[PDB]
């Protein structure tokens, strides 16, 4: 089965999908994201973040107040399973993690930090 997604985001500051599925059979799992527009990362930023559904609020308000300088994350923070850096327009970035971190019957979810991107820039990541 294909383990690897390719996610967007934007200037409209949405995603492309709301719902990630990573086969059971993956041992790793990469995730492309990029950015469409115009505007540098300390205007319109946007990274790829997840984490267990219960954590997520804590990492989005604790990312919100590290600023632009840890890429809108608090540092150390053991509650990110995985997260690309913040990129901004014309940049790309990977990222590649175990699929060992996810336990199937668990409910993650993925969300961008930038300060307010995750009311629309969220969704569900699901092991299958
Ligand atoms: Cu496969
Ligand atoms: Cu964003």
């Amino acid at each position: 089965a294909e383990c690897s997604v390719d996610i967007q985001g934007n200037d409209q500051m949405q995603f492309n999908t709301n719902a990630i599925t990573v086969d059971k059979s993956c041992k790793q799992f990469t995730v492309n994201l990029s950015h469409p527009g115009n505007l540098p990362k300390n205007v319109m930023g946007h990274n790829w973040v997840l984490s267990t559904a219960a954590d997520m609020q804590g990492v989005v308000t604790d990312g919100m107040a590290s600023g632009l300088d840890k890429d809108y994350l608090k540092p150390d923070d053991s509650r990110v399973i995985a997260h690309t850096k913040l990129i901004g327009s014309g940049e790309k970035d990977s990222v590649t993690f175990d699929v060992s971190k996810l336990k199937e019957g668990e409910q993650y979810m993925f969300f961008d930090t930038f300060p307010g991107h995750s009311a629309l820039e969220k969704g569900t990541l699901t092991l299958k």
